[PDB]
């Protein structure tokens, strides 16, 4: 089932497209999926796109090494969500030819190191997505041989990643498409055996729909929308209310669940009826399109869990986040509550405490949880409250 927001309620959707604008003020986040999720729904921002540019050229010109898999393959979407000026880039620095070298990285990583890619399948799906979508260069045995539902990499712990999933059904049904088509050749069953991994994601995902239409969390639902938009052929009209779905979405939106950014730009294709494989290479490119009207303190049981768990009670102002509570903690005592954090694109991301860091091979992690439950935000957006027992704990991904 496809579903969307309708024309009179384009004004709920707002409070996005606000964020999204705010975002040129802030360096340290990314233009590249913001300028991705607009374009795909028809909207063109010229102060995004100048900076999406901008970020494109110094990381290609300074920074190509570096860059994941997964982030040019954003890029490669980016720039060639149809064709204009700035998809060239795409064929003058041969990004595509870039991205199938780190999607095999990606896979010779996991020859090597008992199955774990260099970032994570979120990327591995989008890597396989970017090149499907633009003809490039892809094993279809790879696919099949890594994309099995039953995979670790699916899952952190005992959770399965919505998000993954859907990326993956996403990936996989271009690679579906493209062998329909006279895009791509491949052992012959392939086709079946793609169809029948995406017939369990699907399953899958829909297993972790909320009793209010969530699927997974609030910010994985857009994506998850986008999934089973693309794969009505392995659900019937009563596994899944779309405007259920939609409407608990929506609601979600006025009440600013989606300041970050990249939340904002992950959910929007979907509630206007988008999906990543939307992005037609040879031209959609609508030139017009886009008319635009314009004390109190608290306190917690802040614990960090390893083997042992260290604890104490932090009082905070109110409305503080979660992030105030760790560095407060901080202060109190660097030895055991002194932590090391990173700035990315989504915001602040936990890396080392106690000199302890997380390690991609290890596939080990800082994990927030409140009340034994995992967090849905970051520890710089999530607003704590009072008598919260907040945990950060050492985990894996089993
Ligand atoms: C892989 C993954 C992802 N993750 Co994590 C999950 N599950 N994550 C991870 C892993 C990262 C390491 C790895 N192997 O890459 C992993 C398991 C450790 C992780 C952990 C966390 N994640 C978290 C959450 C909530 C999120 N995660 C997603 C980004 C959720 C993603 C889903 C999605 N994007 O919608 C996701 C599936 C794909 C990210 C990616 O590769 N994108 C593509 C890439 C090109 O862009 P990127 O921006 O460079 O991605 C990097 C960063 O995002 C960073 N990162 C990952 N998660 C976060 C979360 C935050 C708050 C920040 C600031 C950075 C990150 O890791 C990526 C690789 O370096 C999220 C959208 C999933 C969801 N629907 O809830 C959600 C963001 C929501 C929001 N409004 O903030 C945690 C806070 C969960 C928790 N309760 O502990 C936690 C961070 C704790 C900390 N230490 O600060
Ligand atoms: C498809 O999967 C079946 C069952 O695992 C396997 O026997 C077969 O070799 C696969 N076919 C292709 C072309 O991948
Ligand atoms: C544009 O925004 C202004 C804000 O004052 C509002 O009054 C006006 O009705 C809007 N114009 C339309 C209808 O697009
Ligand atoms: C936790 O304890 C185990 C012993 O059971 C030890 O081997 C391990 O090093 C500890 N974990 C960490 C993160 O050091
Ligand atoms: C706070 O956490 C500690 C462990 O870190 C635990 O012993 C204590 O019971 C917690 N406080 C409450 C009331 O939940
Ligand atoms: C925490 O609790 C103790 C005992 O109730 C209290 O005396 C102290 O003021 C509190 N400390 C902080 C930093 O909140
Ligand atoms: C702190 O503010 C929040 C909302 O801003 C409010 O819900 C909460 O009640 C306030 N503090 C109290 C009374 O615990
Ligand atoms: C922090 O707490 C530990 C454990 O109670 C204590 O032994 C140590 O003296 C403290 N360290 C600092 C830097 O205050
Ligand atoms: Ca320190």
């Amino acid at each position: 089932e496809i579903c969307e927001v309708s024309e009179e309620n384009y004004i709920r959707l707002k409070p996005l497209l606000n964020t999204m604008i705010q975002s040129n003020y802030n360096r340290g986040t990314s233009a590249v999926n913001v300028v991705l999720s607009l374009k795909l729904v028809g909207i063109q921002i010229q102060t995004l796109m100048q900076k999406m540019i901008q970020q494109i050229k110094y990381n290609v010109k300074s920074r190509l090494s570096d860059v994941s898999s997964g982030e040019l393959a954003l890029i490669i979407l980016a720039l060639g969500v149809c064709r204009n000026a700035e998809e060239n880039l795409i064929y003058d620095y041969h990004l595509i030819d870039k991205l199938e070298n780190k999607f095999q990285a990606e896979i010779e990583n996991m020859e090597a190191h008992n199955g774990t890619p260099l970032t994570n399948y979120y990327q591995l799906s989008l890597d396989v997505l970017a090149l499907c979508l633009f003809n490039g260069n892809y094993s279809t045995a790879e696919v099949v041989n890594h994309f099995t539902p039953e995979n670790k990499n699916y899952y952190f712990g005992s959770q399965f990643s919505v998000d993954t999933g859907a990326m993956a059904v996403l990936a996989l049904t271009c690679v579906k498409k493209s062998l329909i088509n006279g895009q791509i050749k491949a052992d012959e069953g392939s086709l079946k055996n793609i169809s029948i991994y995406t017939k369990s994601l699907v399953e899958k995902i829909l297993s972790e729909k909320k009793e209010n239409g969530l699927i997974g969390n609030t910010f994985s639902t857009g994506e998850a929308m986008q999934a089973l938009f693309v794969s009505s052929d392995y659900y019937n009209e009563n596994d899944w209310n779309c405007q259920q779905t939609l409407n608990t979405v929506l609601t979600e939106i006025s009440q600013g669940a989606f300041s970050n950014p990249n939340a904002a730009a992950q959910v929007l294709p979907a509630l206007m009826g988008k999906t990543f494989l939307d992005i037609n290479k040879d031209s959609s490119c609508v030139s017009a399109s886009g008319n635009f009207n314009i004390q109190s303190y608290i306190s917690v049981n802040y614990s960090v869990r390893i083997n042992e768990t260290y604890f104490t009670n932090v009082t905070v102002l109110n409305g503080s986040v979660f992030l105030s509570v760790m560095e407060k903690a901080q202060k109190m005592n660097d030895t055991i509550f002194g932590f090391t954090m990173e700035e990315r694109s989504w915001g602040p991301y936990i890396t080392c405490i106690q000199g302890l860091c997380a390690n991609n091979n290890d596939r080990t992690y800082w994990e927030l949880l409140s009340g034994g439950e995992p967090l849905s935000q970051g520890a710089g957006s999530y607003v704590v409250r009072n008598g919260e027992n907040l945990e950060v704990r050492w985990s894996k991904y089993l």
